[PDB]
């Protein structure tokens, strides 16, 4: 009854679900986001060098296809893909509609994250105000539909070389999660937005927005925030980069802890820590970013959602939050 897509990991990086646009089934790789709203895949009317790899789309080959032609550009914070509006069938796992996705021909912007990567496109699965050209979005339709259950989808994340992991529409399954299920309230109308007092050992910002971001590989803190956390911590900035390099058993690595009236939730230095052997033996990368928005706030992404089971419910405006699953 609900429909379960599949989500491979790539490299502990990030990780992709597959999904169809035209009737004849052109299969492709996507970024499952839940900060965006828009879908988007690379044509075969695209010009740069990046889509060289890509499953490119081809709207000739498509009955189902409908013309629009509005072009269109997503401004993304890793960059800009822009092209033209288009209309076909999506599928996702098993469930289909038509609708409204940017048809990409130039990715030039979106360098070198996008031929760094193997996922052709991105799949987002926020709210439709977030969204150009003003696109209701899949789960949502799906449920208007009558194709599903419940307004909601739940990201359970793949563990690399433990298992892979599902992002589910339409309703939660108990095999996901283990202890408590908590709600937190969306604290905005269009993000994924839950307010969480933040602290980190001695540092702590009060009823901090926390933003629950499946397509950011980080944690993300404030600029003021990191400075702090990183006083006397025996880590070094990377040359020209926004990354910290580590012992992996650096015993002053601390653990986040975000807390509300409702549940706590932490997140340990192994959930964190990237290796980075290569580099050098018993190095790790911290999975942390500073980065300062109006409202200080933190990016719970990759990171979080490894640990944490999630569920994103538009009718009751939430975000559920358990610890996963170790195993399926
Ligand atoms: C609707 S769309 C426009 C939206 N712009 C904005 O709000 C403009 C904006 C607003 C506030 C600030 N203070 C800065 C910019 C936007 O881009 N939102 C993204 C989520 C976000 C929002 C805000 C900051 C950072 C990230 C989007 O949801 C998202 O997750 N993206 C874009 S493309 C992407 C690859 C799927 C992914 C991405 O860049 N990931 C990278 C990443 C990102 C931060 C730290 C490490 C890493 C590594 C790697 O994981
Ligand atoms: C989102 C933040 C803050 C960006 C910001 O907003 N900084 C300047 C102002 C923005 N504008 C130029 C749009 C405004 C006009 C200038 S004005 O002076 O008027 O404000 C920026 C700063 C550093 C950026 C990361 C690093 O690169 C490394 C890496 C490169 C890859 O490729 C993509 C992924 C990644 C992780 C990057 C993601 C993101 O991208 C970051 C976090």
């Amino acid at each position: 009854s609900n429909d379960n897509i599949e989500l491979v990991d790539f490299q502990n990086i990030m990780f992709y679900g597959d999904a169809e646009v035209g009737d004849n089934q052109q299969p492709f790789t996507f970024i499952l986001d839940t900060g965006s709203a828009n879908l988007w895949v690379p044509s075969v009317k695209c010009t740069t060098a990046g889509c060289l790899t890509k499953h490119l789309y081809d709207s000739s080959k498509s009955r189902t296809y409908e013309k629009d032609g509005t072009k269109v550009e997503m401004n993304y914070v890793s960059g800009t893909v822009s092209g033209f509006f288009s209309k076909d069938l999506v599928t996702v796992g098993n469930l289909s509609l038509p609708y409204k996705f940017i048809e990409v021909i130039d990715t030039n912007g979106f360098e070198p994250t996008y031929t760094a990567s193997t996922f052709d496109g991105i799949l987002g699965l926020g709210w439709k105000d977030l969204s150009i050209g003003s696109v209701d979005p899949i789960v949502v339709e799906l449920k208007n539909q009558n194709k599903i259950e419940n307004a909601l989808f739940t990201f359970y994340l793949p563990v690399h070389d433990k298992h892979t992991g599902f992002l589910t529409i339409g309703g939660i399954e108990e095999r996901f999660y283990e202890g408590p299920l908590t709600y937190e309230k969306l604290n905005h109308d269009l993000y994924w937005q839950i307010t969480l007092d933040a602290h980190v050992g001695n540092i702590m910002l009060e009823k901090a927005n926390c933003i629950v971001d499946s397509g950011t590989s980080a944690i993300t803190v404030p600029t003021d925030f990191l400075n702090k956390m990183l006083q006397n911590l025996d880590v070094i900035k990377v040359p020209f980069l926004p990354f910290y390099v580590t012992l992996c058993n650096n015993s002053k690595l601390p653990t986040f802890e975000f807390t509300s009236e409702n549940g706590k939730y932490t997140l340990e230095p192994e959930y964190y820590l990237q290796h980075i052997e290569d580099v050098g033996p018993g190095l790790c990368m911290l999975n942390i970013i500073g980065l300062d928005f109006p409202v200080p706030t933190f990016i719970l992404g990759d990171p979080f959602m490894r640990k944490y089971f999630t569920v994103f419910d538009y009718d009751n405006q939430s975000v559920g939050i358990a610890l996963a699953k170790k195993n399926l």
